[PDB]
């Protein structure tokens, strides 16, 4: 059990009498009062125990990532690494090491959609042996600035404006298209936000990556080049935006949600631990600055070498003291691992760490159960709010006689200390600028987007069209058409179509033709279906619903998760219909007999608003579901004018569905159903 | 102009250098590093000063009400009400007092959709020339439970599950409906949220509440039972639910976009301030006790007497440091 | 051990390396730099993480009794007291209970001396199998005021001035002297404050008290009205002011160290728990109201009946962590135990419980191992800043079906609950008034001064006289004497000749010669002299130095502390001249030989002060403490006009002079040397 250090502060308060903070048994289902009808004493300290803790538990939300969920899990390596780094997580063969990680939109707070259009956050903390190391990336590997002194300058721009705070968890407002256009570093995060990797299916169907170069150290000080990546080990899978803005109403929480029930079903996600090596003396030499948070290294000039693996497989027990609090940091550091000059990695070190002191109101954070090392502190740090220990030392202090040199000093060869890479050096005058290696803006936004699929080509094209179609102040239009030129003429044009407005002649400085394999999503089909859900429309009148149950049955043996629909929750029924939504379900099925709901008034009942269940096999439909009906329930496909010889439709006897249903659940999302410009 | 009081604060950056919060004109677009491709260094502390404030822009979210809006403006006085209150505000014929009202859900979290079934709050702060008096109403006339003791444990049931912290802002789940039966008292509030007062077609078309049975005093001590009523001059409106749900995802500010742009456009809304006035002796005369915030006062035994209308026309400037 | 549940929280250092607080192991003396000469790199995660523990260690101190020291230890229960409570940790003989006490000033900042002159605070936590309960008393058993919502003007008037924040830890201002004569309440305390009480010689020589009458209830729910007491095992003790000011800064520790010698020593302190009881028709029985804190109850109504005792006999291994984490709140109450309606009572239940909030910035400070109970926390809440938990019961509200009712409601009949007399009423308007039964300000400072010795009398008045001597303003110091002279006309004209004024006339309304007992210090000897301090001036020139490690091993035999003080750290010489004070002893002893540094050469070393041998001797002398020499040492008692007929002082042989020293020890203060009024 990963989780298992965590269960000596676990508190169980089965079978036993409420108490107050401080012991004693009490009720509290009561004021003090002065006489029957009469006032509440202040020296009901029962109440003002009870109320105070009350009016006192919320904590700030992160300043960015705020909306997110997490679980724990295990780490094993494949191989002894030690030839390229010295770190001990990844020191032996099978060699595991404890995780959590916590998965998140950018922009949002607290409470916004999981299906907004965002980057999303992929944070992962190893529990080693030789301290805590986290690798704080997103699913997306490069970031919008080159800088970490313009981040507050993206976020304000990217969250809502601060005279109204509209709109919540969206970049489609004047403030953050103004940005992406006057600094024109963004628009390569920008094009990956755009695509599937800003509406993905699940956190399970996303890559992570740490976006910065940095350093592996081995034990004499060698060092190489690094990026770190996450591999799915599910498939990377994305939706459609007509679908994830209902699906945000109809479910904020659809990807906590997907994440804890694969969990709890015993369908735990997997990840593989990556990385592209790079030697010292080739940081320049791939058209780019390996320095530079804005570039990817393209796998063809540097292949992914696979250290191990990781599985999520424990659920939190309290979402506050373990996914709420936990604290990441890319300083989190330990000995064989450093860091480069990325300038947007030197400066999360300070802001990660400073941060902290804002959500969690003093220095002992670390304290926290979620946040404790298993590899024990021995240091001289005292005091501070909310100190948890009683330190022995009393000369706490160094270098001192009395305490005879402990706790001692570790370097690179006594007692396993870190140590900053050997060969580093500083070299030139101090400077408030950029290298000009950095200076290329194009180049990769038109990789990028030379490396989709046609229709997943239209989809970013379509995404800018509805955002920039947001925005009021037309220059700023033009700013953005004028950057999106300076990528492709061609993207210029059609997102010019939708503006009203006429794009520039072209601008050939950056054009290119050039693609690279891995950052498509739509090109590759899943490598599994278990946990895909299947929406079952039946109805209670007939034997639709015994048809549905043997359908299900069949169904759940491939590890589907099937919800069978109908007008109330007669025996075999998991969902009314008007509690259902094409949203929650990767298949739409209509169970013979069913049609009857089609049409009519079996379409019009007061258990559901009027034309629920057409309404359900339209949207899995039209947002590229394999959709299919049973026998004679091809006549609701025929009421929708659905004909069966179309890609990912299905029709016939229950066995052909069942087979064609999985069959399409594979090709996830049916790309022949999207016209392109 | 209602915010006139707050003109004093505004900071004007137009034409200006950028400057640190010490003073002193920087440039703050680039780290101070050692060398062309080199480390940031510690003592930029330009750096610093800039994303400490950064990290540390958040403050916790309100306990309940999380998700809301607001806007300034002006009530006005009907008439000289000294036979039934001593209060100033309420004291002569079209005096004028500003106002700040926040409107708001109860369970989601800060952003939270504005279509989500739930209680409204609706909060009046009167900037009376003798303090300021807060009218912290709800669009329902009446609560959940009867003893704030319990106030944690309806707001535990209604948030989300703490295992997993599903699901946002929303009642449709074991917990709510497991306390809302254990708890009948629940049960009228309840009908009151299922019913259009949950899903409202926007803050400007909600009727609003102080819920409890308050006192009106006299200069010489004489007292009145009263019940606050918000009145709207809009009308009541709602949606439906599945239109709702969608516009949750649509537009998750649905309700503050609306209450901007009708101040913006010049549609101030408006509602009559209005009261039932009860005599002390008829505290339980009425079927039940006014002492009892599950129960209202039926509009037969003691109709809505108008005092003033509240008209809000000044959108905030800066939301955090306002609203 | 009654620190023994505190053992899984601490750390030890010792035989590792060092580590940042997420782990990994680390070297910590050295700056990251770019180049040899070069600058500080961001990048060093090393550095930030040390320093930022440094700059944030520091909390805020408590807004009064900032100024303290406390330890573990014991309470045992002498009986089965379920006859008159219900309280868990007093209903079986030989129970015992781990305590942790806090011993405090009231006005001081956290770095002021202990040896101030101010009303002492007296903390008691007893962890009992049903939870926390907080005795939270002073050395005084009565206090200033008799409504909470007066506390601010109260300490604020006690405290610096605002402007220039002077004068620290002292009364002797003229905020002060305006508060305590517009509010004549204040007198009696003040009284108390005045005499020995405000200049204790230790924490082990205080009495404590609860002040408030609270309630003790049985199981059926049968209450009587109750004092708490608590009587020091080691005797009451007192300093002389014009000792306590140079021991102000000589050592501001005088009382932190004195405790913590004494736990080390093996000489662990004892106090007893007393109570006084009386039924509820008794609360105004006795001419005051015993709902009003700005009196006591004599014993001679009622007596001292003992119920326990307890032992202070282990130090804290963190101060801040254990000392100053710590959190008392009088609303810390268990089953057995009510309040009443004191109106002073009343508002520290709500101040206590929102004060944890500035000092520990967070509503889970009750999760602290200090402040944690022994006995179970089992409810609803969740969440809050630090939250150290991770709670399984999902279903964190009440009434419910799923979580099968629990945890289940407790009250006076199922599961031990606490409950509130059930016999408590209320009838009347709501007021925002006092009863007239509070109106008596100044029968019992009269009381009180009436019952302390001539000499314990002369030193109030001097305490005032130097206090209000400080009072700038003229109007304020005659106002003074007004009130003043409402308790004695003699305390106002022997007050008033210090400050150049006339005391008013005769104001007989609330003049009394009524005595009672228990309030005095100075009249009884002390108990023991174990712990007691004893300097032994010597010299490293000729035999001294062995005869004074000879009279060393003796006093130790008695228990004494014995610290002989000589010009250099010579072998057996515990001190030099240098560092050496009259204020650190109890008694000071010349040994043989030493005379040559009272006169000649001897007492003109460069190693210490001009005349600081017969600095000290004299300092004992007019301090009241036993002072003595041995053989032909008497030159130096000679040498600063001391006699050998006068008591206290003691000459001749040792063997002599230490039976003569220790039986001293035991008077303690030798009165006689103290000029009375007349
Ligand atoms: C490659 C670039 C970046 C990546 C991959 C990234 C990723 C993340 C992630 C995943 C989180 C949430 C961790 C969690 O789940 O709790 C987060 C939070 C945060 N990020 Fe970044 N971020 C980047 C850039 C920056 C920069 C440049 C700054 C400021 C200099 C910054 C400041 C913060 C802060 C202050 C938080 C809040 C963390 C907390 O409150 O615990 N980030 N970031
Ligand atoms: C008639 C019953 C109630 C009504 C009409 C009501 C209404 C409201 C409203 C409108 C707000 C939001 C104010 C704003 O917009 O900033 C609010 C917040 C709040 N309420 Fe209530 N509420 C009721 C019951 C209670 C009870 C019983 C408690 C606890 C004893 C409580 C505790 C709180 C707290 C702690 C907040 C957060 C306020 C802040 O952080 O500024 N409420 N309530
Ligand atoms: C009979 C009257 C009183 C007695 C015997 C008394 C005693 C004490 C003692 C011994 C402490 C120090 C506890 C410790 O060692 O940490 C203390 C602190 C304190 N007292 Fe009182 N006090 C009295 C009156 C009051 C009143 C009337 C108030 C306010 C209504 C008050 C508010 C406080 C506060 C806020 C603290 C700080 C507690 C903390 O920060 O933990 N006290 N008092």
């Amino acid at each position: 059990d990963a989780r298992q250090r965590l269960k000596e502060v676990e508190v169980d308060d089965n079978g036993q009498f409420m108490t107050t903070d401080f012991g004693g048994n009490i009720e509290e289902q009561f004021s003090l009062k002065a006489g029957g009808r009469g006032s509440t004493l202040l020296e009901d300290f029962i109440f003002r125990q009870k109320l105070q803790h009350f009016d006192h538990e919320r904590i700030p939300e992160r300043v960015v990532h705020a909306r997110g969920a997490g679980a724990h899990g295990i780490f094993t390596s494949y191989g002894d690494w030690s030839n390229i780094t010295a770190a001990s997580f990844l020191g032996a063969k099978d060699k595991q090491t404890p995780v959590f990680v916590r998965f998140s939109t950018v922009a949002g707070s607290r409470g916004s959609a999981d299906t907004a259009r965002d980057v999303h956050g992929f944070a992962t903390r190893f529990y080693t042996d030789e301290g805590n190391f986290d690798i704080v990336g997103n699913n997306i590997p490069v970031f919008f600035i080159q800088d970490a002194i313009r981040f507050p300058d993206l976020i304000h721009s990217v969250k809502p404006s601060p005279d109204n705070e509209v709109p919540q968890a969206a970049t489609a407002h004047d403030s953050a298209w103004d940005f992406f256009s006057s600094q024109p570093s963004a628009l390569h995060t920008l094009f990956w936000a755009m695509s599937g990797n800003g509406i993905p299916r699940s956190y399970r169907h996303m890559d992570g990556f740490g976006i910065h170069t940095f350093r592996l150290v081995t034990e004499d000080g060698k060092s190489k080049l690094v990026k770190w990546h996450w591999k799915t080990k599910q498939g990377k899978a994305a939706l459609v935006w007509e679908e994830a803005q209902v699906l945000a109403g109809k479910n904020a929480d659809f990807h906590r949600q997907d994440l804890w029930d694969a969990i709890e079903s015993g369908n735990a996600p997997s990840w593989e631990l990556a990385v592209q090596l790079i030697d010292e003396d080739k940081a320049q030499a791939y058209g780019f600055d390996l320095l530079d948070p804005t570039k990817f290294l393209p796998e063809e000039f540097a292949p992914l070498q696979v250290l191990g693996e990781m599985t999520l497989n424990r659920n939190p027990m309290n979402y506050f003291a373990e996914t709420e609090q936990i604290s990441f940091q890319p300083g989190h550091i330990v000995r064989g691992v450093d860091f480069t000059e990325d300038p947007l990695l030197q400066g999360r070190l300070y802001s990660y760490l400073d941060t902290q002191l804002n959500r969690h109101r003093g220095p002992n954070f670390e304290q926290l159960p979620i946040n404790r090392p298993v590899s024990g502190v021995h240091n001289n740090h005292r005091d501070g709010q909310g100190q948890a220990w009683i330190h022995k030392n009393i000369h706490h202090y160094s270098p001192s006689y009395l305490n005879k040199g402990y706790p001692a000093q570790a370097n690179q060869t006594v007692g396993r200390g870190f140590f900053t890479t050997p060969g580093r050096t500083a070299s030139g005058v101090l400077n408030r600028e950029l290298s000009a290696t950095f200076d290329d803006h194009y180049t990769q936004p038109r990789l990028f987007f030379n490396s989709l699929t046609p229709v997943e080509q239209q989809f970013v094209i379509n995404a800018i069209r509805f955002e920039a179609s947001h925005v009021t102040n037309e220059q700023v239009k033009k700013n953005v058409l004028e950057q999106l030129n300076k990528i492709s003429n061609d993207v210029a044009k059609r997102v010019a179509v939708a503006l009203g407005l006429e794009a520039p002649q072209p601008d050939p400085t950056y054009y290119h033709n050039n693609v690279t394999r891995g950052v498509s999503i739509f090109n590759e089909s899943l490598p599994t279906i278990a946990t895909l859900r299947v929406g079952v429309l039946s109805t209670t009148k007939g034997g639709s619903l015994d048809k549905a149950k043997a359908l299900k049955e069949q169904l759940e043996k491939d590890g589907l998760k099937v919800t069978v629909i109908a007008e109330y929750l007669a025996s075999g029924v998991d969902q009314t219909y008007s509690a259902a939504d094409a949203t929650a379900f990767d298949a739409v099925v209509v169970a013979e007999g069913a049609e009857r709901v089609f049409s009519g008034k079996g379409a019009m009942s007061p258990l559901f608003p009027a034309g629920r269940p057409s309404q359900i096999l339209t949207d899995g439909y039209r947002w590229g579901k394999p959709v299919a009906a049973v026998g004679s329930a091809k006549k609701a496909l025929q009421s929708i004018g659905v004909e069966e010889k179309e890609a990912g439709v299905y029709a016939g006897a229950q066995d052909e569905v069942i087979k064609g249903v999985e069959e399409g659940l594979k090709v996830f999302k049916f790309l022949e159903r999207f016209a392109v410009d």
